[PDB]
C-alpha cells in the first residue's frame, strides 16, 4: 500500500505499553490527508516510562516494537503521553538520548520527532481523530462538537472557541483542515485520569460495593452521590475544574459531546445498559448506584466473575459524573456519545491529519 | 550468627523494589527481642507489584532476592506495602498464588506469612522501629513519642492514645513490649505519599522554581505559601486529614516527634541547612521558599547539577509543611526529629519486635 499511497508511522507510547500504527493515506487539494487506513498495528508492554533507560533495554524494546513492520523508509513520530509526563524531565531525557541514538543507527525509519506531547496537544489530536471518524471535518461547521478523553493518567477536554487574548496560549490551538480555519480550546488535567485519581479513593467505603474489602481492612458501603462528592473535592477544590471550564462552556456551548477512553469500556460492559453508543450522566450514576454501589459484592462477583473492572464501577460511574457534571457543568440529562471500544478509534489518526 | 542467636527474615516489598533483611536477635525475660542486628541485606528492582505475575517472572525475582542468603531454615515474612495496596485485590491474588507455590517448592525458607500489610500495620512497625532505635521502649514512658512516615505512596502517623470505643478498631493497636501494655492510634493516608501526591501538582507553577519547564509547557513561578495551599486542598478537602487527626492530637499531645522517609533525604541535602537531625516546619518552608521556589531554575541547576530531587524541593518542602501543620496541626515552631538516611533505620525492625 505504500507504493500506491503515502505512509506514516505514529507510536503511541502510553502508560501500559507502546502501540505502533502505520497508516496509508492520500492528500486532497487542501493539502489534508484523506482515506486514512491503518495497515499495521503492533502493541508491546510494559509502558516505555517503566523500563530501564539504558541502550540494551531500549534497543530490545524498540526492536520488538518496530523490526517486524512490513515497510522500509517511512516517517515516524514517537509520541509519549501522560505516563512519561509523570516522570521528571531529567529522567525523560535519559530515555530520549537513548532513543535518538537508536534511530540514528538505522535507516528503515525516518524519525521525525520523539517527545512527550503535552496533554493539550493530545486533546487536539483526540478532537481531530473523533471528528475525522464522524466525517464532520469536511464541510463548514454549524454545530459545535466537543470531545472528552477519559484517559488513565490525565483527562482531556476540547471544543471550538474563538481565539481569546485573555486565555493562556497553551490552552488554544489554531489550525486549518480541509481548507477551513478552526479555533479550539484544549485543556488536560494531569493526575485526574482514572488510574491516578483512583489511588486517592481506594479506602473510601462510599466508592465500593457493600462488603468489598478495602486495602486498609474496612469494607465498602457504596453510595454513588457520596462517592461523587468525594471525587468532586479532588476535581474542584484541587484541580479547579469547574472554575476553569464552566464559564467557557457557558459562553461557547457544545451541541454534541463525544467521549473516548475508559467510559467506553464501562458503558459497553455487561452490567450497564446503554444503547446507540450514548449515555446520560443521570443514567450512568443511577445505574452505578443501584447495580454496584448498593449491591452486595460477593453476590455481584458470583454473577460477573470475569469483568476485572466490575469492583471499580461504583467509583468510575461516580467519577465520570463528578468530572462531566460537577466539573465541566454538563447537564445530567444531556446525551454523551461514546466511541465503541470495538471500533478501534485511535487519537493517532489526529497526528496523521495535523502532521503528515 | 544464627547458631548462637535466633534469626528471622523480613522482606519489604515496596514500590521501587524489594529488600530482604535478615536479623539475628536474642529474647529477654518479657519475651521481647533484644540485640537485634541486621546480618544480611539484599535489594532488588523493580517493585514486586510492577512485574508480570506468572511463575517464570516470580521465580526469577524471588531467586535473585533470596538464593544468595547465607542461611538455611529460617522464618520469613513477605510484606508488601503501598505499591501493592494500589493494585486491585484480584491482581494481588495472582502474585500471592504464585508466591505461595514458590515457597512450597523449597525448604531453605519457612514462609510464615506473605501479604500486603495495611498502612496501619506499617505505622505500628514504624513506631516500634523508631522507638527501638531511640531506646525508649524499655522503661515506663512519661513522654509521648509520635512517629510520621513520609512514604512514596502512603503516609503514616502513629502516637500513643488510650483505647477509645468511639474510634474505629482499625485505627487502634494494643500490644505489650518489654512487659508494658501500649495503646497507639495508627492512621495511613493512601494516595498522600510524596510520589502519588506529586502527580496532582506537576502543572502547578507555584510548586516549582522560576522558569522550571512544566510538562504542559508553562513555566514554574514558585511560591511556597501558594504551593502549600494547593497541597492543603488535597490533604483537607479530599483526605480530611485535619478533621481526623487534629482533635485526637489536641486530646493526646505528643511531646516528641520523629519522622522517617523522604523528609530525611530532603533535610540532609546540600540545599537545606538543618542541624542535630531535626527541623521545624517554619524553617523548612522559609528555606524552600527562598532557596528553590523563588530561585531562578537554570542558575540553581548549574550550582547543584547532581541532586536529581532538587527541582522537586519547592513542592516537597510545601507538602511536608501542608501535611504536618495544616493537616496534623503541628505548631510550625515545634522541633521535628528526622532519622538520618545514612543511619539505615528500617521499619522491618518493628516486625521482628512484634512477630518474631
Ligand atoms: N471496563 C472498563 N471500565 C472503565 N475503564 C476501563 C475498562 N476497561 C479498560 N478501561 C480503561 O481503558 C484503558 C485502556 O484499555 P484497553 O486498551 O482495553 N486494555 P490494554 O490496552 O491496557 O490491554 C485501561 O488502561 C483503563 O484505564
Ligand atoms: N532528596 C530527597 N528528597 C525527598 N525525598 C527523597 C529524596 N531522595 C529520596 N527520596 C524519597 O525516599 C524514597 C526512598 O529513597 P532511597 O531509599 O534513598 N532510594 P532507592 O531505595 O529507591 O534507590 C524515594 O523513593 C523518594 O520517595
Ligand atoms: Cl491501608
Ligand atoms: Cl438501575
Ligand atoms: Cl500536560
Ligand atoms: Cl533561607
Ligand atoms: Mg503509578
Amino acid at each position: 500500500p505504500c507504493e500506491k499511497h503515502s505512509c506514516i508511522a505514529v507510536i503511541d507510547a502510553g502508560s501500559t505499553g507502546s502501540r505502533l500504527h502505520i497508516y496509508s493515506y492520500d492528500t486532497d487539494d487542501t493539502n489534508t490527508p484523506i482515506h486514512i487506513e491503518e495497515i499495521w498495528n503492533k502493541k508491546i508492554k510494559p509502558g516505555f516510562a517503566s523500563i530501564q533507560p539504558n541502550s540494551v533495554t531500549i534497543d530490545a524494546y524498540l526492536t520488538m516494537l518496530l523490526a517486524d513492520a512490513p515497510i522500509h523508509n517511512i516517517p515516524v513520530y514517537f509520541y509519549a503521553t501522560a505516563g512519561m509526563r509523570l516522570l521528571p524531565q531529567s529522567q525523560q531525557k535519559k530515555y530520549y538520548d537513548e532513543l535518538d541514538y537508536w534511530f540514528r543507527q538505522q535507516s528503515q525509519w525516518q524519525l521525525v520527532e520523539a517527545k512527550t506531547i503535552t496533554g493539550n496537544d493530545e486533546a487536539l489530536f483526540d478532537w481531530l481523530a473523533v471528528n475525522y471518524k464522524l466525517d464532520t471535518l469536511k464541510s463548514v461547521q454549524n454545530k459545535s462538537v466537543g470531545v472528552m478523553d477519559m484517559g488513565g493518567a490525565s483527562v482531556q477536554i476540547v471544543f471550538p472557541m474563538p481565539k481569546n487574548a485573555e486565555i493562556s496560549k497553551h490552552n488554544q490551538v489554531e489550525l486549518n483542515i480541509y481548507g477551513q480555519n478552526i479555533n479550539l480550546y484544549v485543556h488536560s488535567f494531569l493526575g485526574l485520569g482514572q488510574t491516578e485519581m483512583s489511588h486517592q479513593f481506594l479506602n473510601s467505603p462510599s466508592c465500593f460495593a457493600n462488603d468489598y474489602p478495602l486495602p486498609d481492612g474496612e469494607s465498602g458501603q457504596g453510595n454513588a452521590p457520596s462517592c461523587k462528592e468525594e471525587v468532586t473535592s479532588l476535581m474542584n477544590s484541587v484541580h479547579k475544574v469547574n472554575q476553569q471550564i464552566q464559564p467557557l462552556l457557558a459562553l461557547n456551548p457544545v451541541n454534541e459531546w463525544y467521549s473516548i477512553g475508559g467510559i467506553s469500556n464501562l458503558a459497553s460492559s455487561q452490567l450497564f445498559h446503554f444503547e446507540n453508543s450514548e449515555l446520560t450522566n443521570q443514567s450512568l450514576l443511577q445505574q452505578g448506584d443501584n447495580q454496584i454501589c448498593h449491591q452486595q459484592w460477593d453476590i455481584l462477583n458470583g454473577q460477573y466473575p470475569d469483568d476485572e473492572y466490575l469492583y471499580q464501577y461504583c467509583l468510575l460511574s461516580s467519577y465520570y459524573y463528578a468530572l462531566m457534571v460537577d466539573g465541566y457543568g454538563i447537564n445530567p440529562n444531556q446525551t454523551i456519545h461514546y466511541i465503541p471500544p470495538e471500533q478501534n478509534l485511535d487519537w493517532t489518526i489526529g497526528v496523521v491529519l495535523h502532521r503528515a
